[PDB]
């Protein structure tokens, strides 16, 4: 897996952002993960986390998995890393997001989320509470 450079367009929930991608607007949809929908408990909490860790970064970076690069609503799927901290896993350490969606062919950083969340979880944190 490598590394591909984007920009922020603009931040959408917890576990979607809207990015440039070899010059073209683009929904990326984040591998493995599951926020709350906004209306849902823990749901500004994540689109703020998200928000903000997209916002501040200096540097995006997107990385497709080994399989579907694209999901059936043309949304992105990616690991999205912000300022060299992987979005995807930071959400699942801090109990905004569950592992979530783990498909075969797209799955490289599974045992690493898995970790996060067993961690969240003995500190019950958010949605852990
Ligand atoms: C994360 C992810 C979601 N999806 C699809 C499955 C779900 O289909 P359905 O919409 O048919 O339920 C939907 C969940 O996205 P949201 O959690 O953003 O709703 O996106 C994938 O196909 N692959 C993926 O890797
Ligand atoms: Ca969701």
């Amino acid at each position: 897996l490598h590394k591909e450079p984007a920009t922020l367009i603009k931040a959408i929930d917890g576990d979607t952002v809207k990015l440039m991608y070899k010059g073209q607007p683009m929904t990326f949809r984040l591998l493995l993960d599951d926020t709350p929908e906004f209306n849902e408990k823990y749901g500004p909490e994540a689109s703020a986390f998200t928000k903000k860790m997209v916002e501040n970064a200096k540097k995006i970076e997107v990385e497709f998995d080994k399989g579907q690069r694209t999901d059936k609503y043309g949304r992105g799927l990616a690991y999205i890393y912000a300022d060299g901290k992987m979005v995807n896993e930071a959400l699942v350490r801090q109990g905004l997001a569950k592992v979530a969606y783990v498909y075969k062919g797209n799955n490289t950083h599974e045992q690493l989320e898995r970790k996060a969340e067993a961690q969240a979880k003995k500190e019950k944190l958010n949605i852990w509470s």
